[PDB]
């Protein structure tokens, strides 16, 4: 007989992965940002009160000037 | 009679190279993770005096001693 | 009789189908940095110099010149 | 009487499985939606400075007269 | 008249077996939050007041304008 | 002498085996969030303090009538 | 006589149909929509009222109002 | 003669009933995601508008001279 | 004896059918940036100006006053 | 007769498979939103009253003690 | 007669790959950052202090003219 | 002289269109795009903290003289 | 009488080569460096002294009799 | 009788025939690199008074006369 | 027992592919956006304000009072 006939064998379809590998997405929540952390401002910051001036009771007051005449 | 009566048979292809593609990750990905919020805003108070309430020698007075005569 | 030898792609053609897991890319991270002013306020100028001044002073004109006798 | 041993194909040497994606999942944040500073304060309008009159001095300013001749 | 065949080949199997190969889903399209923002006041402190003369008056108390008597 | 043939059981076999599939889908989130928050309530008011009065006190004294000795 | 009868036939297999529907993807990026808003320019009228020096001066009141200036006698 | 047994009824031969759709037939569905938009910064302008005039023109300053009212001078 | 019988002529490749072959999945249509919108109602716009420029620090003259009423004669 | 006749019907295609793969468009530049304000301050001159232009009576020139011409 | 017969001829070639439409690779997007806005100094307005207070009047308080008999 | 004809064509492996024909070349730009406008915050110009110049002749003479200079 | 057929392995298969596998493919660039825009915004060198804001004068005697 | 019809063995004529670069961006980064803006040159003020003193009239009035 | 062997290509592996024909795509950088150089402000000084003089202001001198 003639046996020679046996067709192709077990081919190889699983054999070999291409090249695996999650996506390129890995990340952080970024780096430095900047100034912020709000506060308060000290309200009443402006002239304050140049010179300003006190209680002035009396001016230059003759006070009651003697006059020699025996 | 006869002429192939051997047996060749079926030889079990290879594996072919799967898909290739760019490996990768994730994680816990994002930008400004680190705000930093130097401003910190503490802008003191007022700087002085509310108004800076004057009237406060009070040297007032006629002067020396009103001694008159005559 | 006959010559049939062994049909088909007998010898192991191979690599027919790919079994494979392709990625994308590795990694992009982070991106920006940036996102806060920065508002550090000042202190405004003076409350005020509490009392600065008092003219208040008088003028000493206690009798000047001797009383008349 | 016995001769033919008809060559078995050989099938694939392959599985019966299905996709298997689930690698190596798990590098969630589940994004970040409160972005470490979210915080709302609703800040405004602190104590309002009532500043009012500072009484300095009052006074009325007598009046001197010349009809006290004793 | 009739043998006995054989020689089967490498019947591993008409299947689709798949692994899973490495990170993948977890919990990414979650978008959550909380604290979504906050703005709009930023009232400076309440109004106060402006100041005023709390006891104004008009100084004097010696008169004595051109007196021989009393 | 050599007899037809029998069969070959074809070995059951149809290769597949995805074998990895890294990176299911979707594989971790971070970093959604929304505006700002920490808002510091703006100082009080800047508006005039407790204006200190004139330092003019009741002048009462100033009545000397007088006028002449007798 | 005859040749026999029939000896080796097929199937092929039955059909899978369209391959196992495999694992969808998620939301592209669900993020929380919306343009986050943020604080307005000038939200809170803290002091947008008088803005100026609305006052007065002292002419009135405390003016030139002293008693008798004198003269002869 | 007889029949020394012929090969013939080809049930099937390379008609692959099993290929359905191969090639992943459908991408099973892609979620429409959703997100937000450029989130707004400051907009909203009802306060303070920034201009602090001045201290309100001193009600009570500037002492009027007075006509002094020395006195009688005999 | 023995009519000759085909061998072959009856089948022409037997069984075969690959079967089914898996689907892929669609990954979600992506999103848009951010959380939601709102801009808010409790931030800091910081309102400057104040009602200090009212002022009216009083109304007459106040500081002088004086009117110490001496006589004439 | 040696042997019949035979007919190999094509053999061959109706394995469409598949070669690497596109990965269908990734993602759009996500633009976010603008840093944040520059730095602070009331716009506008900070003014402040100096000082007084009016030393007390301002050009009064009372002369305090001015001679009334009493003859 | 004689015998003959023939197997693997008879393949018409297996149905190739048409590939896939465009260019493989999924791109990947990222954040974008924002403009830090424009700044300020801190401070305010104002100014009006021209007659900031008052100091010392002069040479003297206010108008005296006060004299005292001195001719005949 | 009966030969028989090709039986059993070779078939190799097919190929087909590879799973997502759809080109990636990602929506948009793939990547952080530019920063958003720059939003402009206010600020505070130059302080005129020093008016002190009201034009106000704030000024005295001398004592005239006892009076009626003789 | 019958010899055989025409066995070209592949006659035309193949012979055209596929272009170069797997490129590096070099010639990129991409966020180059920091785009910061350095411009100082208002000539961040430091400004000279402002305006000095001029003092009041001085003035001694106007003049001064005492004993004529 | 007697032939082999063209039998040479199975030439293949290789079989990669048509495209293998996947192609790629190459050497990512590019110089770039500013440095961000610096900020307006702050005028601290103007100084003041450099000597006010006492702007008058210091007479000084003699005596005996 | 004849033969006629007219031929065929026997083996062959020609195309092969090949390995990384150069750039088959690039990445074109964002550039440098702005303009390099990073300064920074700083703070002016303040013209002393211009002095008018120090002190020499007093009383005018009038008399010395001969009596």
């Amino acid at each position: 007989l003639q046996g020679a006939p046996g067709a192709p064998g077990s081919q190889g379809a699983p054999g070999l992965q291409g090249a695996p590998g999650a996506p390129g997405s890995q990340g952080a929540p970024g780096l430095q940002g900047a100034p912020g952390a709000p506060g308060s401002q000290g309200a009443p910051g402006l002239q304050g009160a140049p010179g300003a001036p006190g209680s002035q009771g009396a001016p230059g007051l003759q006070g009651a000037p003697g006059a020699p005449g025996s």
